């Protein structure tokens, strides 16, 4: 509260580390469904069903332009990519399984990087 400061983790490397994690995502074999926005003009239902589209290129642009205030908001957008994928694609379709694979890949990099 006012004048009662809680010790806070050092956040000075967060931008560089989130960029490194995002680069590992972008170069993963199964990143191809997520590198670019889903084409809202070619995919029936997507714009209507998926209220907040998100993809790696948009995350990369936002990271490169100061649009993430903290690392938690970055992880929210990454997770949004895979939540969208799981809403729209069957679990064992190629895109659907890619999404499950990429979520697991991400969460392990996240804990390995930022949990101690
Ligand atoms: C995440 N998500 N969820 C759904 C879809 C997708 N991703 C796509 O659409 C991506 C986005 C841009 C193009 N493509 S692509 O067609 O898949 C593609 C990508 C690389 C490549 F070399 C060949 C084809 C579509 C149906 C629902």
């Amino acid at each position: 509260s006012m004048s009662v400061k809680k010790p806070k983790r050092d956040d000075s490397k967060d931008l560089a580390l989130c960029s490194m994690i995002l680069t590992e995502m972008e170069t993963h074999e199964d990143a191809w469904p997520f590198l670019l926005p889903v084409n809202l003009k070619l995919v029936p239902g997507y714009k209507k069903v998926i209220k907040k589209p998100m993809d790696f290129s948009t995350i990369r642009e936002k990271l490169s332009s100061g649009q993430y205030p903290n690392l938690e908001t970055f992880a929210l957008d990454v997770r949004l990519v895979f939540d969208n994928c799981e809403t729209f694609n069957e679990d064992d379709s190629d895109i659907g399984r890619a999404g499950h694979n990429m979520r697991k890949y991400f969460e392990k990099k996240w804990t390995d990087t930022f949990k101690v």
